[PDB]
Protein backbone atom coordinates (compact mmCIF):
# COMPACT_ATOMS: atom_id res chain seq x y z
CA UNK A 1 0.00 0.00 0.00
CA UNK A 2 1.61 3.48 -0.79
CA UNK A 3 -0.68 6.31 1.67
CA UNK A 4 0.21 9.83 1.63
CA UNK A 5 0.27 11.86 5.05
CA UNK A 6 0.38 15.49 4.94
CA UNK A 7 1.95 17.76 7.48
CA UNK A 8 0.36 20.75 9.25
CA UNK A 9 2.06 22.67 6.56
CA UNK A 10 0.26 20.46 3.79
CA UNK A 11 3.30 19.02 2.74
CA UNK A 12 2.64 15.34 1.40
CA UNK A 13 4.58 12.96 2.44
CA UNK A 14 4.53 9.53 0.64
CA UNK A 15 5.17 6.26 2.02
CA UNK A 16 4.72 2.33 1.56
CA UNK A 17 3.36 0.02 3.94
CA UNK A 18 1.81 -2.92 4.55
CA UNK A 19 -1.63 -3.54 5.79
CA UNK A 20 -0.80 -5.16 9.15
CA UNK A 21 1.86 -1.88 9.96
CA UNK A 22 1.21 -0.08 13.36
CA UNK A 23 0.61 3.60 13.41
CA UNK A 24 3.36 3.56 15.81
CA UNK A 25 5.66 1.63 12.62
CA UNK A 26 3.98 4.67 10.47
CA UNK A 27 5.32 7.16 12.85
CA UNK A 28 8.69 6.13 12.81
CA UNK A 29 8.61 6.30 8.60
CA UNK A 30 7.52 10.01 9.71
CA UNK A 31 9.99 10.79 11.67
CA UNK A 32 13.15 9.63 9.01
CA UNK A 33 11.42 11.34 6.28
CA UNK A 34 10.96 14.76 8.08
CA UNK A 35 12.45 14.82 11.50
CA UNK A 36 9.07 14.82 13.02
CA UNK A 37 9.45 12.82 16.47
CA UNK A 38 6.63 10.62 16.67
CA UNK A 39 6.03 11.76 19.99
CA UNK A 40 4.53 15.16 18.68
CA UNK A 41 2.75 13.25 15.73
CA UNK A 42 -1.20 13.03 15.68
CA UNK A 43 -2.33 11.03 12.90
CA UNK A 44 -5.96 11.21 11.25
CA UNK A 45 -8.00 9.51 9.00
CA UNK A 46 -10.95 10.12 7.91
CA UNK A 47 -11.86 11.94 10.85
CA UNK A 48 -10.44 9.09 13.23
CA UNK A 49 -7.80 9.33 15.50
CA UNK A 50 -5.39 6.82 15.02
CA UNK A 51 -3.87 4.83 18.15
CA UNK A 52 -0.35 3.60 18.14
CA UNK A 53 -0.91 0.20 18.66
CA UNK A 54 -3.07 -0.13 16.23
CA UNK A 55 -2.50 -1.09 11.97
CA UNK A 56 -3.60 0.72 9.34
CA UNK A 57 -6.35 -2.31 8.40
CA UNK A 58 -7.81 -1.44 11.71
CA UNK A 59 -9.02 1.52 10.48
CA UNK A 60 -9.24 0.32 6.68
CA UNK A 61 -6.68 2.40 5.70
CA UNK A 62 -6.43 1.54 1.78
CA UNK A 63 -4.22 1.74 -0.75
CA UNK A 64 -3.85 5.97 -1.66
CA UNK A 65 -5.59 6.81 1.55
CA UNK A 66 -4.62 9.74 3.06
CA UNK A 67 -3.75 10.92 6.68
CA UNK A 68 -3.37 14.19 8.08
CA UNK A 69 -0.95 15.20 11.19
CA UNK A 70 -2.81 17.54 13.41
CA UNK A 71 -2.76 19.22 16.80
CA UNK A 72 -4.41 19.33 19.95
ZN1 LIG B 1 2.30 -1.30 -1.64
ZN1 LIG C 1 5.56 -7.84 5.82
ZN1 LIG D 1 6.14 -2.38 8.02
ZN1 LIG E 1 6.99 -5.68 7.98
Amino acid sequence: MQIFVKTLTGKTITLEVEPSDTIENVKAKIQDKEGIPPDQQRLIFAGKQLEDGRTLSDYNIQKESTLHLVLR
